[PDB]
């Protein structure tokens, strides 16, 4: 029993599902293409055609779902996009969705960075949830890519935004509001389904209290460490220590195996034929003992541990030395005997893997100690300006 | 077995068609549209960018088909442009194919609509076949439409297809498009045949200026016009050929109502001119072999028993002929239900009542009274 308005075709018995107040999304059609529909109530809900034409005539950025067109019904309205797969929680929920084929972290580095174009045009999101990523349908190698939806419409008093992802201060906007509903979500995907407030019922309360949990990253692995020390910046309560949706993007939680080892490479060359005396140098020992773990000659393998007694020229409780270590093993390393490679290698990724396995706070630490040079010519691919 | 090629993609196994040349066309993917594939061999088509660009840079017209993208492979050329679900080919040949929604006389009109608009970009097919012209699948309430494909690509290893090539291009214009044109468009009105007219012979009798038109009768109206057009697109001499939108202006394509209507506002026209008037005087030029000798002898009883009290109708006079359509038509309320019954019911029936016995006359109107062409009623009608 189909229906026209169209522009926009569709039929009432096809429906992918209810949204908020009313609003309800069918399965239709347009070229002749399968899309996802979504009438909406004039009453309730607030189109702002300005934005999402400033999202038209810019350039495409494929993490920002496309508005096909709009169309203005008497009593209704009427919107056409690309029918994905599934929402994130979908992705999150039944791990066997078929991602296959996705990373987790890949998944967040997209959505924060169609959030960062979403930004950079100064238009805000302001309703951030898993229900609002969406997972587009397998392309033509069979890859599957993550895009922000829903963005752009809003209520007319009918407080934006959605119980338990409403930054706090918008309840008593800006970029941050979008920053902490993204942090809230960077924890719902790494965490497999949690949410830092954490149970769906107290969540928008804790929200306004301050509550967090975060129980899912020991104080012992070099990945929750890091996935840590961005959360707790993304969901602060004040909101000016919120991280710039790109300063995000720039942060060590997305980076490669190869850009860790790297940023290990590079520290242990700017540091080096540089005094103690210096800022550098004494900052970068600062923490010291604690993430060299006493001697760090004595928490390594056996091969790697005699090899490097017949250098030594090696503290071990210097972490410059760890550092100035690890980046001579990675320069000679072809060079090196069997057993030591076997220990180590491959490389870059088992190579980095290995030091950061046996002291999750190195990486950490060393980039903390290394904020002094964040305008330099080669440490500009760590640290924002 | 999948291919690549980003970003359009298909299997080899679901193939479409093969074409010219090595060509062939496959049903594949591009956003997540399906979509037709066609692989060209850069060495024997080239595609024209510059064309295709100015189309897409100019409004959507919609018997024109899109070309999606274009990508090239390492050996290859490939193509993407919408599925289709059937060739004019079927639309004419196989019986039980649903031409859903569609009159032919209206697709001949969106595919000649198609090509002015071509023309009008400066953008000349050189190709126009019954496979270039291909029919859309059922739109939101389930109409058929018609786009032609596989323009602005040509050959290099002499353009056009063996049996719709225009001759002087052997001995190029827009000219050769309208030409071509009008094989097509006898194809489909003669439900199968060709002007010129057999595969083998085809293009030889093209070239030696033999036609055939035989489908068309001189005692049934449609024909009578149908050929009269087709033959001036048909024509040898390319200077003959009427252009892409001038075709539409012509009568061929008027619904009944405008048919009718033009006999009204003929006979308002020349109604208060003199009857030496060279207008007049050209009207009644054929006379007699029109109007059948008397045309009040050639019309229902019951008519010609009404008309008889009036007279006033000399009845070998087209002028007369029109003058009682006109006349009927206004004072229809009032005429007895006899000749209401015969006649109506106001357009279709009626303006049919009178083409069908006269079936030059529509023709012959048609062609006297192109001396009015410029006046500002008979825009509608006529080529400025
Ligand atoms: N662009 C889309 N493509 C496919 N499904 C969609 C799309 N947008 C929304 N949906 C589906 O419709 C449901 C409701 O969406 P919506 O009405 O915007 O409320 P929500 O805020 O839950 O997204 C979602 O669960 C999602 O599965
Ligand atoms: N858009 C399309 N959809 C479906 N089939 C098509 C399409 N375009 C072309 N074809 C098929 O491919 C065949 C060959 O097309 P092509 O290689 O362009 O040569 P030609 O057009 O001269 O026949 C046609 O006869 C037609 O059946
Ligand atoms: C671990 C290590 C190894 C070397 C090193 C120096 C010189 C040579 C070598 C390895 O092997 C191939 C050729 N060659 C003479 C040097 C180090 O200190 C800079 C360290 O730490
Ligand atoms: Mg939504
Ligand atoms: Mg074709």
């Amino acid at each position: 029993r189909m229906v026209i308005v169209g522009k926009i075709s569709f039929c009432p018995k096809d429906v992918l599902g209810h949204g908020a107040e009313g609003t309800i999304v069918y399965k239709g059609m347009f070229d002749n293409r399968d899309v996802a529909v979504k009438r909406i109530l004039p009453e309730c809900f607030s189109f702002a055609d300005r934005e999402v034409q400033l999202l038209r005539e810019s350039d495409e950025h494929p993490n920002v779902i496309r508005y096909f067109c709009t169309e203005k019904d008497r009593q209704f309205q009427y919107i056409a996009i690309e029918l994905c797969a599934a929402t994130l929680q979908e992705y999150v929920e039944q791990k066997d969705f078929a991602h296959l084929g996705l990373e987790p972290i890949t998944l967040l580095h997209q959505t924060t960075s169609g959030l960062a174009h979403l930004h950079s045009l100064n238009i805000v999101h302001r309703d951030l949830k898993p229900h609002n990523i969406l997972l587009s349908m397998p392309n033509a190698h069979g890859r599957i890519k993550a895009m922000i939806s829903d963005f752009g419409l809003c209520k007319k008093l009918a407080v934006p935004g959605t119980e338990g992802w409403i930054a706090p201060e918008m309840l008593s906007p800006t970029y941050t509001v979008d920053i902490f509903s993204a942090g809230c979500v960077f924890y719902y995907v790494i965490s497999e389904g949690y949410h830092p407030f954490g149970k769906s019922l107290q969540r928008q309360a804790n929200i306004l209290l301050g509550a967090c949990n975060l129980d899912c990253f020991h104080s012992d692995k070099h990945e929750d460490v890091i996935a840590r020390e961005l959360i707790e910046k993304m969901i602060a309560m004040d909101p000016q220590q919120r991280p710039s949706a790109k300063h995000v993007l720039k942060h060590p939680f997305f980076w490669s195996l190869e850009k860790q080892l790297q940023f290990f490479q590079d520290v242990s060359d700017r540091i080096e034929k540089e005094a103690l005396d210096g800022p550098i140098v004494r900052q970068l020992e600062r923490g010291g003992r604690a993430v060299v773990k006493m001697d760090w000659r004595e928490n390594i393998t056996v091969p790697l541990q005699t090899d490097l007694r017949k250098f030594r020229t090696y503290k071990g409780g210097s972490v410059r030395d760890l550092l100035r270590a690890m980046r001579n093993k990675k320069h000679h390393y072809r060079e090196l005997p069997v057993e030591v490679q076997e220990t180590l290698g491959s490389i870059p990724d088992d190579f980095v893997r290995y030091f950061t396995s046996r002291f999750p706070h190195l990486l950490s630490h060393t980039y903390q100690a290394m904020e002094l040079c964040r305008h330099e010519r080669l440490f500009q691919t760590y640290y924002w300006h």
